[PDB]
């Protein structure tokens, strides 16, 4: 079959599998867009003629926008570009929608609109804005006041008659009525469908919004019946847009034809007239990542491409199949064009060396329609994936999966993949109250380094839009890239399950650790899948951590750090990385009790240390492992991004995990500890690692020596608190004095160990503070405050993360004093940390002997045997380890 014949077919079926001739599609699109422009311009010009286009809807009005651009268009666009009234040719009918009740203002505010309105009604009734309506033409008015409506029309020089029946709901009435006027008081079954069916059978409809700047569902449903849509929250309130008396015929005609359409971009595709002179010297670079926001012209180009993406992604988000929805030919053609471009793409591309291919591909990446019965695979996947992904076998039979949502909001991996260019079908059941969508992949936008020299080597948008699902309703998907399937949720109940039924998906290697239970079976299945080597991507679920990983990066890490020992890699991922962190934070981990020393401290303290209400595991933290990251070679977030692979003993891994587990009430001076209070997690791991294994990792992070220097010198000032504050916590830089500030956090580790007379117990102090803090955060205040050393507080304390707040300092002073049973203000002052009066008074009330100022000094981070205790109450001893 010819390319021509394939395109004709695909316009109906959506199947772009054989469609390769993108210039052919571009030409068809060129003419489609041109005839839309012709239709629109001829209509508008016949409406406006040379009459005044003055129209002012006030702030108490809504914007009314086209939705289906092929068969709807604006009528009145304001000087600020707000669409204040739209026309509809949907289903071959005729309609018109205003964002306010214009009919009640035709002898007042909008007296000057009357002649234009007359032509508009002439058009509605006759199909010709120049053909007089007959005297006493029958008008049905529904959902808005009849007499005022009819009087308005009469004010415009028209002679309507009350049809005296309801043309919205009575079919006999519709067939004899010449116009229907709708407002938002209307009642009907299937309001949108009803409206559509009347339109399509030839009843002309005039809609007025009757709720000012408020939105109306009734209206939205009427508008959707016309192929229109209500504007955003607020309506015209803020902008107060209008069309002035000076607006010309030529100008409005022109805006109307051009609205939501880009014939210049289509021409550029056709001719291949891509820009050869972009000034790249204006790109800039930040931690290895080039961006080009300030290259003249570039943002306007990219923002025009964003229009098309938004347009098609609205269909993706609502799980709507474009090829099943009538009057979508322009967008079908954009989509089929884009799929044809994907047939030819080749990597890598450079912004300078490959101007034509770069810019066309740029446009094509932004146009992907996932909801469909058939479609094509992009041929080259470059730096994302390869031949393995292309060839993954798929399940012909239906597969049933059960998933647990650990928090109320987020996403979790389903455990299956879409294969490139192959239909899968999906539905979810037993969802309770949870709101649900499906999506593909986890890459963040900066992960495609298209502005880096010769690094446009993968698609811009590997992460699909979230595609909304209904309880018990199937959706058919085709991805050109293939991808890891994600269940996106909100409004869920921590610990609830969801059931996923999927047909046509592939099975990536997937390590699914089951909470508490023996996961011996799952580990060997995973290894077998890994050894089978059919996938470019894998995933891991363990505890509250999910890893979305490029297979070869993981192999590379197993090989370099574990000599190919997969089993040890997995164990250490689960135990030394994951369990280590979450156990240190005192969470309730299934089938895993607290250590004896912690259990016994919680007992003596009479605290709730194990309930799910207070200490349940938190929301999923996601980790990406890939060739690129969103920023740098590793980037904070959820997911956080890694490019080196995945090392269970890695500093980065636990540093970032730490960010997820930070809490403001354990931050010294708020953001001053933004990159400090998370470091207890990597620090704990390295201390454990040296003891159990022998590797000595990152042994110079904690700068006891220079922290000391700063303390000693800030201390000789007249105000010793402030003196130390200036030298330690004042500097607002993101990583300022990182090693020195960390030394504060370990003080309490060495202290607790001496207090418990057991070096193995030191870190328990932080685990007790986390448990204390969650009680402080969410326990019933009146009932629990006495047990938490907060009896003097009428109300729960604040949780400000602000540098100038004492919310973090206070709780640290209270918690440490309460747990240690000593008044710790001297050592807090020694570190330049101020506290509120309330907190001061509360410590006094404990009636503990003061702990005089002290300092734990060491010349190594990970090895505590050599730590030395200084008494700082009487003066400042010499640093107790020799230089140099
Ligand atoms: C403060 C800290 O612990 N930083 C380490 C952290 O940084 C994560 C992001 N990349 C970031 O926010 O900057 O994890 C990385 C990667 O795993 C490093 O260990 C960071 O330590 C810093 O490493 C770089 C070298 O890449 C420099 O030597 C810095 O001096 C060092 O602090
Ligand atoms: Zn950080």
């Amino acid at each position: 079959a010819t390319q021509e014949e394939i395109l004709d077919a695909a316009l109906v079926s959506g199947d772009s599998s054989q469609l390769t001739d993108s210039h052919l599609v571009a030409l068809r699109l060129q003419q489609q867009v041109e005839r839309i422009r012709q239709t629109r311009t001829q209509l508008l010009d016949g409406l406006y003629q040379n009459l005044s286009q003055a129209y002012d809807p006030g702030a108490a009005s809504m914007w009314v926008l086209p939705a289906n651009p092929d068969n709807t268009l604006p009528f009145l666009i304001g000087d600020k570009g707000r669409v204040l009234a739209s026309l509809s040719l949907e289903a071959g009918g005729r309609g018109l929608a205003y964002g306010t009740n214009v009919l009640t203002q035709l002898s007042g505010t909008n007296a000057a609109h009357a002649p234009l309105l007359k032509r508009a009604v002439q058009w509605l009734v006759n199909g010709d804005p120049g053909a007089a309506t007959a005297k006493d033409f029958k008008v049905s008015v529904v959902g808005v006041d009849k007499t005022a409506a009819l009087n308005g029309l009469k004010s415009a020089g028209l002679q309507p008659a009350d049809a005296a029946c309801n043309a919205l709901t009575d079919a006999s009435c519709a067939s004899t009525s010449k116009l229907l006027v709708l407002g938002n008081g209307a009642s009907a079954a299937s309001l949108s469908a009803t409206v559509r069916a009347r339109l399509q059978a030839g009843l002309p409809i005039l809609f007025v919004h009757t709720n000012g700047w408020n939105q109306s569902s009734t209206g939205q449903q009427i508008l959707a019946g016309l192929g229109l849509q209500e504007g955003p929250y607020g309506g015209n309130y803020w902008d107060k847009d209008r069309v002035p008396s000076s607006r010309t015929r030529t100008r409005s005609v022109e805006l109307g034809g051009a609205y939501g359409q880009d014939p210049a971009l289509v021409q550029q595709i056709v001719d291949g007239s891509w820009r050869t002179d972009y000034d790249w010297s204006k790109c800039t670079s930040y931690v290895g990542r080039t961006t080009c926001d300030d290259v003249p012209g570039l943002s306007d180009f990219s923002k025009r491409v964003d229009v098309l993406k938004g347009a098609l992604d609205a269909y993706n988000q609502k799980a709507q199949n474009l090829f099943a929805l009538p009057g979508t030919t322009s967008l079908r053609l954009w989509l089929l064009w884009a799929d044809a471009v994907r047939q030819n793409i080749r990597y890598p591309m450079d912004k300078a060396a490959d101007t034509a291919r770069f810019q066309e591909t740029f446009v094509a990446d932004a146009i992907v329609g996932y909801v469909r019965e058939a479609g094509a695979a992009q041929k080259e996947l470059g730096s994302y994936a390869g031949q393995r992904q292309q060839s993954m076998p798929v399940s012909g039979s239906e597969e049933t999966l059960t998933l647990t949502l650990p928090s109320a909001q987020g996403f979790t991996a389903i455990g299956r993949m879409a294969a490139p260019g192959k239909r899968l079908s999906i539905r979810i059941e037993d969802a309770g109250q949870a709101s649900l969508a499906v999506g593909l992949n986890t890459q963040r936008i900066g992960s495609t380094r298209l502005w880096n020299t010769r690094q446009y080597d993968r698609p811009r948008f590997l992460k699909s839009p979230d595609i909304k699902l209904q309880a018990n309703q199937s959706v058919a998907l085709v991805s050109p890239y293939g991808g890891l399937l994600q269940l996106v949720y909100s409004g869920a109940t921590p610990g609830q399950t969801v059931t996923v039924k999927v047909t046509g998906a592939a099975s990536q290697p997937f390590l699914d650790i089951q909470p508490g239970e023996d996961s011996s079976q799952a580990i060997a299945d995973f290894i077998q899948a890994l050894d089978a080597d059919k996938a470019d991507w894998l995933e891991i679920r363990s505890g509250s951590v999910e890893v979305h990983a490029k297979v070869e990066k993981v192999r590379g890490s197993i090989d370099k750090d574990y000599g190919g020992d997969v089993q040890r890699f997995i164990r250490e991922l689960n135990e030394v990385f994951i369990d280590d962190a979450y156990t240190l934070a005192g969470f309730a981990i299934p089938n895993q009790a607290k250590t004896p020393a912690i259990q016994q401290e919680c007992a003596a303290r009479g605290w709730d240390c194990d309930s799910e209400t207070l200490h349940k595991l938190p929301g999923t933290q996601h980790i990406n492992v890939d060739q690129y990251a969103q920023c740098g070679g590793g980037c904070s977030g959820n997911p956080y991004d890694q490019t080196w692979g995945l090392n269970p003993r890695g500093w980065g891994e636990s540093h970032e995990l730490g960010h997820n587990l930070q809490v403001n009430r354990l931050k010294v001076y708020g953001g001053r500890s933004g990159e400090i209070s998370n470091q207890i997690f990597p620090l704990h791991k390295d201390w454990r690692v040296l003891r159990e294994f022998g590797q000595n990792l990152d042994d110079t992070r904690v700068n006891y020596r220079n922290a000391y220097n700063l303390i000693v010198a800030g201390r000789a000032e007249a105000d010793p608190l402030a003196g130390v504050y200036k030298r330690l916590w004042e500097d607002p830089g993101t990583y300022a004095l990182n090693g020195e500030r960390m030394a504060f956090y370990t003080q309490w580790v060495h202290y607790w160990a001496d207090l418990k007379n057991d070096p193995l117990q030191g870190w328990d102090i932080w685990t007790l503070l986390y448990l204390h803090q969650r009680q402080v955060d969410k326990s019933d205040w009146d009932a629990n405050k006495a047990a938490l050393g907060y009896g003097t507080y009428a109300q729960r304390p604040g949780n400000s993360g602000d540098a100038s707040s004492t919310d973090g300092n206070d709780n640290l002073l209270l918690g440490l004093s309460w747990l240690t049973q000593r008044d710790q203000r001297p050592t807090f002052a020694l570190w330049g940390i101020r506290t509120s009066a309330a907190a001061q008074a509360q410590v006094a009330a404990y009636g503990f002997a003061e702990q005089p100022a002290f300092f734990y000094a060491n010349n190594r981070t990970n090895e505590y045997s050599t730590v030395k205790l200084l008494d700082m109450s009487q003066g400042s001893p010499a640093w107790p380890f020799p230089l140099e």
